[PDB]
């Protein structure tokens, strides 16, 4: 029923969100290549005993998880203080140090040379961040919606979980030819045989979508002179503008029923998961850990404040949003999209596997 909407919205705008993600201003995500990890050393500390991949001797060293996870260092740029991505959208059309962009090494990753794919981390390191991010859903008992604000957490980090078990499933490396192609059997073995898996990465879908919506009438210009720019912003709106749906009229993430505190705790829980991505061994797995994890927390940031604000405040809002956030914003919705594309592509394949025995 649900699926059934999204997933047709999905279809309008999946090539569009595509091209724009390959555009210059939303391509690069600015990263600090420095790991503050709490739990461990992440800096040059290396994880031994395969205590990071997941069950490599047989096959040739280029194709190793350390490689597999590698970044592509040819396309990655110096980051700046002068970086855009650290400015409000209000002063696009210092700057990363009043907005904590605090990073000893910051650089700009090129998304497009750095995707998210399989890459063979895991093991007992993965399993210990996830355990840690689904075990810290906890919230000030007595509060009001205290149940509705653990049941939405979990399900947000559990479609997060799923969308990287698609694309590793979808973006799987074949040992046997050395292309990257889709797997079946893995995608059943972390999706398909997980009903509420998909549930929740629809979930996700929604409520990235519903931000979107309601950001858009506020977007302000990203330039006035840069025709470049300027297309840019009108190919956003052209996304976002079929993006409707009455879906949106639900409290995705109970705006409506949490408490202010309940409100901050939230906001403040995913901005721990943010900072566990740290801990993540893996680069590419890591960046676009961070990046989804911020793009989340933007979200929840937006509808939380959105939902009861007059028009003056709604311009504030959006107008403060940094371009490092609507990168993350924009780039976890196209991971959500390209995940239900998969699992629509999987579909077709599981089928054709069925008729084939
Ligand atoms: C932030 C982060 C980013 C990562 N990015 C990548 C990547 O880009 N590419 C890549 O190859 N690997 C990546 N990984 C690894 C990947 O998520 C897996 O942990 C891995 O493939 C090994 O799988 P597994 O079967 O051991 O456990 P997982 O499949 O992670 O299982 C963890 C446990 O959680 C449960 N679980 C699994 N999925 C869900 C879900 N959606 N909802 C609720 N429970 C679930 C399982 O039953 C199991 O108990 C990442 C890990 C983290 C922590
Ligand atoms: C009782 C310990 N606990 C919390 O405090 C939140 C999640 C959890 O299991």
């Amino acid at each position: 029923g649900s699926f059934n909407e999204l997933n047709a919205i999905n279809e309008n705008i999946r090539d569009d969100l595509s091209a724009l993600l390959k555009s210059d201003f939303f391509k690069y995500f600015r990263l600090d290549l420095y790991k503050q990890c709490s739990f461990w050393d992440a800096n040059d500390g290396l994880c031994l005993n395969r205590a990071c991949s997941v069950d490599w001797d047989t096959l040739p060293e280029y194709w190793q998880p350390e490689i597999l996870g590698s970044f592509n260092n040819d396309t990655m740029k110096e980051a700046d203080d002068s970086d855009d991505e650290c400015k409000f959208l209000d002063q696009l059309a210092n700057y990363c140090d009043v907005n904590d962009f605090n990073g000893k090494n910051a650089v700009l990753i090129d998304l497009t040379a750095n995707p998210e794919r399989f890459t063979g981390y895991g093991g007992k390191q993965a399993g210990q961040i996830w355990s840690t991010i689904y075990q810290d859903n906890c919230f000030t008992i007595g509060e009001t919606g205290e149940s509705l604000a653990k049941d939405a957490f979990y399900r947000l980090v559990s479609g997060f979980h799923a969308s990287i078990g698609t694309h590793l499933s979808k973006e799987y490396l074949n040992t046997k030819t050395g292309k990257w192609e889709p797997n079946l059997d893995l995608f059943m073995a972390r999706i398909g045989n997980f009903p509420d898996r998909v549930t929740n990465m629809y979930f996700n879908y929604a409520v990235v979508a519903k931000a979107l919506w309601k950001i858009q009438p506020y977007l302000p210009e990203f330039s006035f002179a840069d025709l470049v720019n300027k297309e840019i912003k009108n190919k956003m709106d052209n996304v976002i503008s079929q993006l409707d749906t009455k879906i949106f009229n639900e409290d995705l993430v109970f705006a409506n029923d949490l408490s202010l505190t309940l409100k901050d705790e939230f906001r403040s829980r995913f901005k721990n998961v943010t900072k566990i991505m740290d801990c993540v061994q893996c680069d590419r797995c890591r960046l676009w850990g961070k990046i989804q994890t911020t793009g989340y927390a933007t979200a929840l940031k937006i509808l939380f404040e959105i939902n009861d604000a007059d028009e003056f405040t709604k311009q504030h809002i959006v107008g403060k949003l940094t371009k490092y956030e609507l990168i993350a914003l924009l780039q976890t919705f196209g991971r959500l999209s390209e995940s239900i594309e998969s699992v629509n592509m999987f579909e077709k394949m599981y089928g054709k596997r069925l008729l084939e025995r």
